[PDB]
């Protein structure tokens, strides 16, 4: 690793979680619309990481802001890079998380969030095939989470 | 986050740890030489992440391979991007870690590793100022670790 390399500045960071319940259902957040006839796409509870702050703590805070649920990160799953049209790079971080016990889902309805909810493994497979999951990485990490927790893999 | 972006493929991933002992000393690994008169530079225990495997588990394994110490990741600190001369991108991941109790440091001497050892906060500051820390990010993360653990910040 003593090989010379240059720094590739990353301007933005986002942090989110793949939160599963006892049945292996995954918690997703839905965007508010897209034509006016279609429903918004789904994504994992996530949000922006403040410059200089810990991404893991941000994942916990942002998840609560969107779903109203207090979560505990259990293990890092992965990070991936995206580039906006203008060249800005964003590094997204994803953790496997567990919800604290005794909580009721209470999504924060905003101009960006329609709602949030738990979706079963079978229904997620349908949503994915129907092109309703905003970022395909969600399926990659959900699969990792199911394996980590000892749940059956996604249908077919 | 519903804004369109493209994928920026990252070909290589590395995972390492900032491991501190009860006194706040940091565990570092030294490269084998550099002119033949100078000592190798120092870096955190780290190694390559296999394609498709969990970076956090890799951090634990690679740390043990270089230092002979079994470590437990306690919290994710950050990830950053580098680019090799040929254009290849490498994403380095860093975790704060704790060493399992009752262990003796036993570095793996190879053509790439001269040795490994715990360095105090004061001596790290000297090594850094003397340009002996391969990646400056090591100081950034050591500072984070000291704060997280409640230790005094690096000298001056
Ligand atoms: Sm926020
Ligand atoms: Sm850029
Ligand atoms: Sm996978
Ligand atoms: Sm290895
Ligand atoms: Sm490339
Ligand atoms: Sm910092």
């Amino acid at each position: 690793e003593h090989d010379e390399r240059t720094h590739v500045p990353v301007e933005l960071r986002a942090a989110g979680v793949v939160l599963l319940n006892e049945r292996g259902d995954i918690l997703l957040v839905q965007e508010k619309g897209i034509h006016p006839e279609k429903a918004g796409l789904w994504h994992i509870p996530s949000g922006a990481v403040e410059d200089g702050e810990n991404p893991q703590d941000a994942a916990v805070r942002e998840a609560c802001e969107e779903t109203g649920l207090r979560v505990r990160p259990v293990k890092f799953l992965g990070a991936y890079l995206g580039r906006f049209p203008d060249g800005v790079l964003i590094l997204r971080h994803v953790w496997l998380a567990e919800p604290e016990p005794g909580q009721t889902l209470a999504p924060a309805f905003t101009d960006e969030i329609a709602e949030a909810s738990f979706v079963s493994r079978e229904d997620f497979a349908q949503l994915y095939a129907a092109g309703q999951i905003r970022m395909y990485q969600t399926k990659l990490f959900y699969a990792d989470a199911l394996r980590e927790k000892g749940f059956p893999a996604l249908p077919v």
